């Protein structure tokens, strides 16, 4: 049998000299609107391949934004196959806040509003590890956790549940050891759990 994706491990490199997008709102399609992507293969229960892609959007220091941001702010948003992890029907990514210290390294991995919960996720707040949470209901309920999707192929395509799930516990997304240096964005080779055929 194949085996769906519960585990991903990768650090990444976030480009220290870089500066936030003039082109707003974010959209995944245009790259003048976020700094960095990268993409890794996953797979659902019944072994079909899906695309999760991380894009990088550095924030400009604000007082008064709500929460505040600080020095060294960057949004990561997460798609699968490009469209919401947690419902097919849009493109709504997963939005999380990561920080680094003065020396650049990794201080947190949050929501946007700073919590450690957002939809379909926690957060460890000791680890920054991302859990992904688990969907449920059947068919999988929006907004619980990651609903593998399949487009119909047309233009513009529609996305829907494609019949398999996630694994049981969802997904754990690792980006431990992440810095933000004065050098090219860059990824680590990604280890993941699952497999296909």
């Amino acid at each position: 049998a194949p085996q769906a994706t519960s585990s991903i491990q990768q650090s990444y490199n976030l480009n220290s000299t870089l500066k936030p997008p003039t082109v707003t709102p974010f959209d995944p399609s245009d790259a003048a609107t976020y700094n960095s992507s990268s993409s890794l293969g996953i797979y659902d229960s019944q072994g079909n391949s899906h695309t999760m892609s991380q894009f990088f959007i550095k924030n400009e220091p604000d007082p008064n934004a709500t929460p505040p941001i600080p020095e060294n702010s960057w949004t990561m948003k997460v798609l699968i196959d490009g469209v919401n992890p947690l419902d097919p029907s849009n493109k709504t990514p997963m939005s999380f806040n990561v920080t680094f210290d003065a020396s650049g390294q990794m201080t947190s991995v949050r929501a946007p509003d700073g919590s450690t919960s957002g939809p379909g996720f926690s957060i460890d707040a000791t680890t920054n590890v991302i859990q992904f949470s688990p969907a449920t209901g059947n068919p999988p309920t929006p907004g619980t956790g990651w609903i593998p999707a399949a487009s119909d192929g047309k233009t513009p395509p529609t996305y829907a549940w494609n019949g398999a799930t996630g694994a049981a516990s969802g997904i754990s997304f690792d980006m431990r050891k992440t810095t933000q240096y004065s050098t090219a964005f860059a990824q680590s080779n990604p280890i993941q759990d699952g497999y296909t055929t």
